[PDB]
């Protein structure tokens, strides 16, 4: 049924574009050491997590950082949006994320339309740094982390549909035991913590959502194969 | 008597900021960094009209053009860049990387001057153009500074400084006319006939001459600023 295949795409974050090819050919990405990122400069948000056997999300680190001041990432940068200055921030951030998390997968939402231009610059530089390394890893037959660019608010709209606010959905997933914590530190900051609790909810939704798509794909990838 | 207006004039003649106090301008001039004037690669950021001018400053303080061209990175071009139009973050990184390597291997510059090409409503919409050029610039910068840590100077210039400079020095006059004057006045010479040929012959097509003139004014304009600075730095110290 065409309608059925459309429902699968909506559940796996796939394009409702036949659909059998898109579903079956969907890359099987790693589900451990997943770094979900909601880009920002004074409010950089990331959620580092892994998917366990019970297909539950286990958060290792989760925080919102103001890259302009002292922060948990230890990035020392003076607010200056000139290209050369931004490149410095990009390199520091890029190096720090890998050095600190050694991710298998990096998730990032493309964003949409002066604060947008600044974030877009940071985003573009991170992409360039990443792809220069990915190319090198390909030619050397070395496995390198994946940087997946997700459509604007894709994971948000996905969760909003399965659960019918952002903070509310996250709390629900937490009380629903869909999201666990390896360290108390992350859970505490979520319960107390100055930084917007909304920015924190964004990175968790990105990671948990994407991981849900990979879990779902494992339910229909093989199933759909038989219809080819 | 060290008038403020005179210092502002010097700033315009050296491509420096004209804003500040009568003692800020002095320091700006005197403290302006010293950069090489040989193997200067001027780049006008654009995708379908990427323009560049590679030149060096002569002993006679004359600008010598080595390579000069305007390319459409979407079709077959002189930079030998095979790229399919796609403004997706991953596709742009691909273009930025080729453009980055191709410019370093082909010109091996001592200095790279970057400026955004002048917007034209015919090329694309404001949103699309803004995103495309901002992305290109951003990626090229990241690649440059990443490589650097692993060294050619990379400098962003304001179109205002470039144009403002030539307007006061030559004047009304179009960019093409300014360059034509510079050439006819022997202020800009050519190392090889190829470049000179593109300029004289290439007059057809969409704003080819205009785009080439743009990058030529960027490079030659900046090289002259550095020349004037070799004179004005010591001169301005007098008031310190």
């Amino acid at each position: 049924k065409l309608s059925f295949l459309q429902h699968i795409c909506k559940l796996t974050g796939l394009s409702r574009s036949e659909l059998l090819r898109r579903i079956v050919d969907s890359p099987i990405y790693p589900t451990s050491r997943v770094l979900g990122i909601d880009l920002g400069i004074k409010n950089f948000s990331y959620c580092f997590a892994s998917q366990n056997e019970d297909s539950k999300v286990i958060i290792h680190n989760w925080s919102v950082e103001n890259l302009t001041e002292k922060n948990g990432l230890d990035i020392q940068w003076t607010e200056d949006f000139q290209p050369s200055s931004m490149a410095d921030l990009s390199i520091q951030l890029f190096n720090t994320l890998h050095e600190k998390f050694n991710p298998h997968v990096i998730l990032m939402e493309r964003q949409r339309y002066e604060w947008t231009l600044r974030v877009n610059m940071l985003e573009s530089m991170l992409y360039a740094l990443h792809y220069a390394e990915k190319r090198n890893s390909i030619e050397q037959k070395i496995q390198y982390p994946f940087l997946l660019s997700l459509s604007p608010k894709s994971t948000y709209s996905y969760w909003a549909s399965v659960l019918n606010s952002r903070v509310q959905m996250v709390k629900e997933l937490i009380d629903g035991q869909k999201i666990l914590f390896e360290n108390e530190e992350a859970l505490y900051k979520w319960n107390n913590g100055e930084f917007k609790k909304d920015d924190m909810a964004d990175s968790a939704l990105i990671a948990s959502g994407w991981m849900r798509w990979q879990a779902q794909l494992k339910h229909y990838r093989n199933f759909c194969k038989q219809f080819l």
